[PDB]
Parts: C-alpha cells; sequence; structure tokens
C-alpha cells in the first residue's frame, strides 16, 4: 500500500514527455511497480566496444574463452529487457524478534563507536566540483559533467530542488541516466548526486569507515596495503581465517538493515538532518528507474518504474552503507561462535541476557573489529575459535545465507593468510632480489587483461582509448608487476601510447582507493613511493634503481593466476610484438613515443 513519496517524481516526468507519455498494459513488470512510458530512441550499443590498443597489443588472448565473454554485453532495449527479467526475487524475509534485537544492539554500539571523535557534516559544492574534477563519473562525459559543474543553470536546479527537500519532497531524483537544446534530465542525475553527497558525502570524504574510525574498515587503502592488512589480520592467535560471501548481498538486505543504518540521521541536527532525510527515504527506499523495451509497432519506450525498501544508490554512499551493515553482520556471527547467543535466542532473546550482549559489544567490540577487513559485502574475519564456523543461526536468519554452501553446513577458513581472497585478490609475499619481502595482490590474468581490452562509447575518439589503455598499463606496473605478461604487456602499451599523453578512465573497479598510476610521471619512480618510501610495512627504504630489481612471481605462482608464459602463442608475441607496437603508433599517428621495451628484453626468461 505505497505510492506517495513517488508521485512527486512521476508528475515531473510526465509534464514532459507528455507529448509520448502513456500506460502499455503490456508492462511486464510484476516484481517492480509500472509508472508508464515514453518513445525515446534506442540507445542500446549493439554489444561490447573494445580497446583497440589493449587489443592488439594482446594477440593471443584474442581465442581465450575467458577474457572474450567478459566483454560483450548487452546495453540495446532487448538486452536490457532479457537482463531486467532475470533479476533475483527471494525478498529476504525480516529477522525475528531476537535476531532483530541483538542487531539492534550492535549496530547501536557500532554507529556510537563512528561517531566518537569525528562530527558529521555537509559537503561544499566546492568539494564536489573537485570530487567531479579528479576522482573518477562512469565513463568520459564526466568532462560533461565538469562542465555542467561550472553552469550557473546546473546549480538553479539544484537550488530548486534542495529547497524543495528541506520540506519532505522530491522531484527530479531519480538515479537512472539514459536519454539551446535541454540537459535537464542529465542536470537531474547529477543534481541528485551532488545532494547525496552533501548530505552524506562525509562518511566517506572524511573516512567514517577508514580502519582507523571503523577498526574493521579498509576505505581509502589501495591494493599496496591490503595486502599487509590481511597479514596482520590473519595472525591474531585463533581459529583459521574465515572469508565467506554472501549469497547476492544486496538483496539479503532487510528492512531492518536499513532501519540501522538510516540510524545516522540521529547523528544529524537542523538543516543537515532534513537533507539527509531526504535522500534516505526519498531518494534510497523509493527508487524511481528507467529501462528501455521494445515496445509493438517496433517502436521503443522508456518504462518509469519503482521498487519498495530498495538498496539506495550512489555508489559511495552504498559502500559506506555496505560495509557498515557488514560490519555489523561479522560482530553477530562472532558473538554467537563465542557463545554468548544461541539457536533458542533467534525466535525470542532468552533467559534475561540483553544485558550480556550489550557488555560484549561494550567490552570486546573494539578488538574484535580489528580482527576483521571489511570492504562493503567482502570480508575476512578471524574469529577467537573455530566455533565461528558453526555459529550459522542469527547468520541465516539475518537472510545473510552463504553463497555455494549449504544453509547449515558449517564454513571452512584457511591457516595460511597467504591465499586468503579478498576484493577479489590473493595476496601474496615477494621476495625481492635485495632480500627484502613484498606483499603483493594477484588475481586471474584473464579476468586482468578482459577488463583492459574493454571500453566505453564506441571508441571514435583515439585520445580517450589509447590513455586508457596506458591507465590500465601503468596499473599493472604499479600493482601486477610481478606477473611476467602484464610486465611485457604493460611496457608495449606504454610504448605504443604517446608519452605526454596523460591516462584517463576507469581502471580502479571493485576496488577503489588508488589511481597512482594516473600520471605522465615515471612508473618507476611512482613504485619506488607506494612501495618502499610511503610503504610502512618496508622498513629500509632503500630505493630501487631498475625494473629488473622489481621481483616477478615464482614461474609457478604466474602460472596458479594464469600467465601464457610457456606457451607458443605467447613465444611468438613476446619475440615480435615490435610490429603491433609500430602498428598502433602509425594509427594513433605521429607522435613522441619512447621504448620500454628493449630496457625489457634484458631480463627475458623464456623456454623452460
Ligand atoms: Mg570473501
Ligand atoms: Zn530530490
Amino acid at each position: 500500500s505505497d505510492t506517495s513519496k513517488i508521485k512527486n517524481r512521476i508528475e515531473r516526468l510526465r509534464r514532459e514527455y507528455s507529448s509520448t507519455w502513456h500506460h502499455d498494459e503490456n508492462h511486464p513488470y510484476r516484481t517492480w511497480n509500472y509508472h508508464g512510458s515514453y518513445e525515446v530512441k534506442p540507445t542500446g550499443s549493439a554489444s561490447s566496444l573494445v580497446n583497440g590498443v589493449v587489443r592488439l597489443l594482446s594477440k593471443p588472448w584474442d581465442t581465450i574463452t575467458n577474457v572474450t565473454t567478459m566483454a560483450m554485453t548487452d546495453t540495446t532495449p532487448f538486452g536490457q529487457q532479457r537482463v531486467f527479467k532475470e533479476k533475483v526475487d527471494t525478498k529476504a524475509p525480516e529477522p525475528p524478534e531476537g535476531v532483530k534485537y541483538v542487531l539492534n544492539e550492535t549496530t547501536n554500539w557500532l554507529w556510537a563507536f563512528l561517531a566518537r571523535e569525528k562530527r558529521p557534516r555537509m559537503c561544499s559544492r566546492e568539494e564536489f566540483i573537485r570530487k567531479v574534477n579528479s576522482n573518477a563519473e562512469e565513463q568520459n562525459q564526466w568532462r560533461s559533467a565538469r562542465e555542467a559543474v561550472e553552469d550557473p543553470k546546473f546549480w538553479e536546479m539544484v537550488d530548486e530542488e534542495r529547497e524543495a527537500h528541506l520540506r519532505g519532497e522530491c522531484h527530479t531524483c531519480i538515479y537512472n541516466m539514459m536519454g539551446k537544446g535541454s540537459r535537464a534530465i542529465w542536470f537531474m542525475w547529477l543534481g541528485a548526486r551532488f545532494l547525496e553527497f552533501e548530505a552524506l558525502g562525509f562518511l566517506n570524504e572524511d573516512h567514517w569507515l577508514g580502519r582507523k574510525n571503523s577498526g574493521g574498515g579498509v576505505e581509502g587503502l589501495g591494493l599496496q596495503k591490503l595486502g599487509y592488512i590481511l597479514r596482520e589480520v590473519g595472525t591474531r592467535p585463533g581459529g583459521r581465517i574465515y572469508a565467506d560471501d554472501t549469497a547476492g548481498w544486496d538483496t539479503r538486505i532487510t528492512r531492518a538493515d536499513l532501519e540501522n543504518e538510516a540510524k545516522v540521521l540521529e547523528l544529524l541536527d537542523g538543516e543537515h538532518r532534513r537533507l539527509a532525510r531526504a535522500i534516505i527515504e526519498l531518494t534510497y527506499r523509493h527508487k524511481v528507474v528507467k529501462v528501455m523495451r521494445p515496445a509493438a509497432d517496433g517502436r521503443t519506450v522508456m518504462d518509469v518504474i519503482s521498487r519498495e525498501d530498495q538498496r539506495g544508490s550512489g555508489q559511495v554512499v552504498t559502500y559506506a552503507l555496505n560495509t557498515f551493515t557488514n560490519l555489523a553482520v561479522q560482530l553477530v556471527r562472532m558473538m554467537e561462535g563465542e557463545g554468548v547467543i544461541g539457536p533458542d535466542d533467534v525466535e525470542k532473546l532468552t533467559k534475561g541476557k540483553g544485558p550480556k550482549v550489550r557488555t560484549w559489544l561494550s567490552e570486546n567490540g573494539e578488538e574484535r573489529l580489528s580482527r576483521m577487513a571489511v570492504s562493503g559485502d567482502d570480508c575476512v574475519v578471524k574469529p577467537l575459535d573455530d566455533r565461528f564456523a558453526t555459529s550459522l543461526h542469527f547468520l541465516n536468519a539475518m537472510s545473510k545465507v552463504r553463497k555455494d554452501i549449504q544453509e547449515w553446513k558449517p564454513s571452512t577458513g584457511w591457516y595460511d593468510w597467504q591465499q586468503v581472497p579478498f576484493c577479489s585478490n590473493h595476496f601474496t609475499e615477494l621476495i625481492m632480489k635485495d632480500g627484502r619481502t613484498l606483499v603483493t595482490p594477484c588475481r586471474g590474468q584473464d579476468e586482468l587483461v578482459g577488463r583492459a581490452r574493454i571500453s566505453p562509447g564506441a571508441g571514435w575518439n583515439v585520445r580517450d582509448t589509447a590513455c586508457l589503455a596506458k591507465s590500465y598499463a601503468q596499473m599493472w606496473l604499479l600493482l601486477y608487476f610481478h606477473r611476467r605478461d602484464l610486465r611485457l604487456m604493460a611496457n608495449a602499451i606504454c610504448s605504443a601510447v604517446p608519452v605526454n599523453w596523460v591516462p584517463t578512465g576507469r581502471t580502479t573497479w571493485s576496488i577503489h582507493a588508488g589511481g597512482e598510476w594516473m600520471t605522465t610521471e615515471d612508473m618507476l619512480e611512482v613504485w619506488n613511493r607506494v612501495w618502499i618510501e610511503e610503504n610502512e610495512w618496508m622498513e629500509d627504504k632503500t630505493p630501487v634503481e631498475k625494473w629488473s630489481d622489481v621481483p616477478y612471481s615464482g614461474k609457478r605462482e604466474d602460472i596458479w593466476c594464469g600467465s601464457l608464459i610457456g606457451t607458443r602463442a605467447r613465444a611468438t608475441w613476446a619475440e615480435n610484438i615490435q610490429v603491433a607496437i609500430n602498428q598502433v603508433r602509425s594509427i594513433i599517428g605521429d607522435e613522441k613515443y619512447v621504448d620500454y621495451m628493449s630496457s625489457l628484453k634484458r631480463y627475458e626468461d623464456t623456454t623452460l
């Protein structure tokens, strides 16, 4: 029985596409809420756009049914529909009273702990423009945003919608962006992004989930640190190291989870609180999504639907909230594992022990938090003992059902942290020529090159494509330098792309903190700065003076993670790449290029 906080939106939409507005009676939506549609052109890209640079400089990976399949997506109104006709439904049942009580206490203690030192604040339009002028949003039309911010007409709209919220109403926030001319629709998706940043941006801008403030979080830490954090955690005495995943986390978030997240509001006052409340209850709990769909008579239409008690939006606020909730979830599971609560307390908390839960949170919460590494729905926990493996009563009752395992089958962990996966990566200890040890991230090489082969917008803008390829290359040199193929392929890209071109585009995926590779500065210089100078786990600060001195994985670890070394296809590519490099050059044109290759061929380890 809901459709009120949304009425405002559907209206502002109906009176713009009114010349097109209409009801379909063919809407396939029975899970979402159909509100009508309007005629629109079909923007749905045929399928996938390849990065011509990364692609030409990786011929062997042409025929790898693991990097290929990862590229072709369906942006067409047809694909947008097929996808939308598969999404999960298994409406996470609200937790029982006993579970709801423990979660309430836990989340009460957590919010208090996070707010112990820092004070919430509103983020300015200046911070916005600055986070906009760098940081990322999802493509290279990100310059359209850098421009929209300089336009007084975009902020005029923001002023109108901001005033609208201070009274508890939403008009132009729809987290979907599709469609003298007008760019209003764009000024709105972005506007909603600002209003949200202004109201709840402090969580991330002030690092409320950084390890220091959250104890278990890792916000702001790049891959150069995550490895060392895993080691530190995977060393506190106790049971094995557990790293369970929730099956479809986003769909397992309950109204109870949403209520607990919404407790931030109690931390705020006056205008800030009112602005934040409009975000939480208008733009988060009530979603307004747009979707293209092929209608009758070959005409395409934009369907305007909505959902109740939805996840949220603005993947930066989302990340903070997901981290918060997961931290709470793990604390509860630990409580059970330690025998503070059990199967008898699930339905109704027992034998007068609510004070025991508050005592445990009070005296153990902080230490317990330091035994976790939580990044959104991803986590690593080292409990006091292995009773954690069977501590599944509250976990399952919270709808946080583990992925790839029977509901009541105890979890399995490890002893050696050197193999625990975290943030789509397995962190390894690497011994350099000079005896020193690094802790580096590894992950399947097929996914690494597969992602680099992907590019936004039907690449007509070479500069962007080459610049994106360069960020991937330099990202690899910084994080995946130990992988033989990536080091070689990276240097090829850097040799084929003009030296003066600044790397642009998105490389940071899944993870977020990072971006050090987005420079025109020498990569050995930045490698030195992040792996030695600024590495608080690096005792000896003596710099490395050559790439040959920067270690590789063991020939065995390189393959463990998908190396093509030892293969003929890769033998033929490593030896005659200068041709492809030249080909790229000729195509991109007459520019200044530097050769990072030859210096590499000097330390080429081949055929075993
Ligand atoms: Mg995990
Ligand atoms: Zn709004």
